[PDB]
This record gives C-alpha cells, structure tokens and sequence, in this order.
C-alpha cells in the first residue's frame, strides 16, 4: 500500500511538464516541494492501470538514486501522483544548459548514482526499457535519479536501445546496460545527441556493421573503455550493474586515475604556421 494523501495537504503551483499535466508544488505532513502528476476525469481503465501501477512499482523502492515516492491521490478526482521534487530538471536538458561547467569527477559521480540506481531496479528485477538522460532527474545536490516508472506506458527510442530489443523485443537489464553507455557519453558530452544526424535506420545500419559511438572529448580511458563494452553486440558479454557500480566508485576513490584521457579524434583541422 502506498500512502493514501488528502487533496488538502497538496497546493500546485506551477506547471513543469507534461507526460496530464506535472505540477511543482507543496506537500504538508513544514510543507516539503513535490512534483505533482495527474489524471484527468475520463481516463479509461488503461489509463488508470498504467497511472496507478507507476505509483505500484515506485511504492516498492527505496534508493538514494531512485525518485522517491512521497504518496497518491486516488480517492479522490484527479488523482495524483506525488513525488520527490528534483530541483534541476532532466539530466539531459541540465547538462546542455550547462556545458563545461563540472568537473570530470563531478561527472563521474553522476554516472555512479545513475549506475547505483540501475544495479539496485536490476536486482529488484524491474527492467527499465527507456533508460536515457531525458528520464534521469537532478537534485540540488547534483544527485541523479532515475524516474520514467510504468509498463507500458514508458515508451522504441532507437539510438538508446540494445540491438536485441530493436531487433527482436528482448528488454532485459543487459539492454539497459547497452542504454546506460549511451547515458555515459550523454553525460560526457554535456547532452550531445547520440549519433549526431544520422537517422534512425543509420543507427541501426552503423551498429549492425560494428561502429559505435566515438570518444568524448576531455573523456577518462577508463570511462571510454567502461561504455564501450556496455556496447557489446553479444549480450552476454556486457558488464552488470554490479561490475559498473564497482569500476565506477573505484575510479571515484583514486581521482587521479581519470586523468588519463583517451585520445579524441578531432573531425577539423586547424593550422597556424
Ligand atoms: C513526466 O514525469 C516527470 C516526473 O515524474 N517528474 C517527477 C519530478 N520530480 N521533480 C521533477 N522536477 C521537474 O520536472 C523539473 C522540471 C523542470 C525544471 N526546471 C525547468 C527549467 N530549467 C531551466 C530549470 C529546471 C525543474 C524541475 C519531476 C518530474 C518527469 C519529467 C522528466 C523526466 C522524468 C520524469
């Protein structure tokens, strides 16, 4: 059972979203900000599966990196989901609006939490399928979380999708992986877009011949060599969570070890005599 809370104790005071709208709001139980998501009169029973099941699957977890939810408004209309409220907004708006301002271990750090967070959803045995920046949300303590609950209702998003569940719908948390190294070239890059241009069928085509993503810039060896081998065509073959969690709090722990950059290939030349 999740927490059952009344209209009264809920004030929504701005829209920041939508998903049928998401709220900025209060929450009193001193009053606390919430997001606020809601579900208009005339849903169907789909709807209803679908809304009130994400607040089921958010009702069973409890991690530091996994948004927290704080109650439901379901006998009462609308009904509401009420969730921690994350100051920053989405991990991959966040970092464009924020280029080059963080350190690399300031980055690492985020992919630690998001990895966290993903080992933690892998081992309650709850597959993500959509796991990308644009579902991870940031705190004011530059804490990231992952968010985007549900069935359903959560989507395919090509370029962040393991070739097996392009391929043939095999959602496991080994293609949540092969997503979570694209989040870390997101991250890296300050929200590039993966694949830059190319389209969806050139993804896929690019892929399937062995290519993928290229070196960030100002990118750690250690990381590169970490996402590439989430990129592993053979799923058997990638990294778990637990393996990510572990690389990633060891390099966190021996800063110096990201100094060592792997080499970028400029795609411009620029000559001065
Ligand atoms: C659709 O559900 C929401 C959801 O469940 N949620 C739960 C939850 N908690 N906190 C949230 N915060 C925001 O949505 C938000 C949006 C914009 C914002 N500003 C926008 C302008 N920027 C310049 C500064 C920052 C600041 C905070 C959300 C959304 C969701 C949205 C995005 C990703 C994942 C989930």
């Amino acid at each position: 059972f999740t927490t059952e809370i009344h209209p009264s104790c809920v004030t929504r005071q701005k829209v920041i979203g939508a998903g049928g709208e998401v709220y900025k709001g209060m929450l009193k139980t001193k009053e606390v900000p919430v997001a606020i998501k809601t579900l208009k009169a005339g849903y169907t029973e789909k709807q209803r599966v679908d809304f009130l099941g994400e607040a089921g699957i958010m009702g069973q977890f409890s991690h530091h990196n996994i948004i927290r939810l704080e109650g439901v408004i379901s006998k009462y209309k609308p009904m509401m989901i009420i969730t921690e409220y994350m100051e920053n907004g989405a991990l991959d708006k966040f970092l464009r609006e924020k280029d080059g301002e963080f350190s690399v271990l300031q980055l690492v750090g985020m992919l630690r939490g998001i990895a966290a967070g993903m080992k933690y959803l892998a081992n309650m045995n709850y597959v993500h399928r959509d796991l990308a920046a644009r579902n991870i949300l940031v705190n004011s303590n530059l804490v990231c979380k992952v968010s985007d609950f549900g069935l359903s209702r959560v989507l395919i998003p090509i370029r962040w999708t393991a070739p097996e569940a392009i391929s043939y719908r095999k959602f496991t948390s080994a293609s949540d992986v092969w997503s979570f190294g694209i989040v870390m070239w997101e991250v890296m890059t300050y929200g590039e877009r993966p694949y830059w241009e190319l389209s969806n069928h050139e993804v896929m085509k690019a892929i399937n011949d062995g290519f993928r993503l290229p070196t960030p810039m100002d990118c750690p060896s250690a990381i590169y060599q970490l996402m590439m081998q989430c990129w592993q065509q053979e799923r058997a073959r990638r990294p778990k969570f637990a393996d990510i969690v572990s690389i990633l709090d060891k390099l966190i722990r021996a800063p110096d070890s990201l100094k060592t950059l792997a080499d970028f290939d400029p795609r411009v030349s620029i000559r001065l005599p």
